[PDB]
């Protein structure tokens, strides 16, 4: 994938709406409205719009869209970097959120959901799980055959591709 490519696949990302709500803050930014902002102003547009990249990843951004050196960053680069930050952004959230789920799951907290922690659960949504549901789901996620379900076992078991 081009820069044209990524830019085209992170429009396909966004709602039409979403885009132009990014380009009403961008454009505050613009002045000159030649469609571009300074590469200074990247960090604040970028928070304004709920992302949250680091320094040295800002750094890494502007190095990488200003290699001529107009010190500037147009919208469709914007865009593209808005979409990789969100992805990044949403991923740690995901991982955060499933190593609560795992500490509230390991009620004993010894770093394992033994099968009565995962019937608990399970049955505790009100769904119509049987005892035979149960034990499916423990011997599909127990990869090492001990009986229960590590941190790593839990990531694989929910986030399912893994
Ligand atoms: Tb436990
Ligand atoms: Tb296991």
């Amino acid at each position: 994938a081009s820069m044209t490519d990524q830019q085209a696949e992170a429009r396909a990302f966004l709602s039409e709406e979403m885009i132009a709500e990014f380009k009403a803050a961008f454009d505050m930014f613009d002045a000159d409205g030649g469609g571009d902002i300074s590469t200074k102003e990247l960090g604040t547009v970028m928070r304004m719009l709920g992302q949250n990249p680091t320094k040295e990843e800002l750094d890494a951004i502007i190095e990488e869209v200003d290699e001529d050196g107009s010190g500037t960053i147009d919208f469709e680069e914007f865009l593209v970097m808005m979409v990789r930050q969100m992805k990044e952004d949403a991923k740690g959230k995901s991982e955060e959120e499933l190593a609560n789920c795992f500490r509230i799951f390991d009620k004993n907290a010894d770093g394992f959901i033994d099968i009565e922690e995962l019937g608990e659960i399970l049955r505790a949504t009100g769904e119509h799980v049987t005892e035979e549901d149960i034990e499916d789901l423990m011997k599909d996620s127990d990869k090492n055959n001990d009986g229960r379900i590590d941190f790593d076992e839990f990531l694989k078991m929910m986030e399912g591709v893994q």
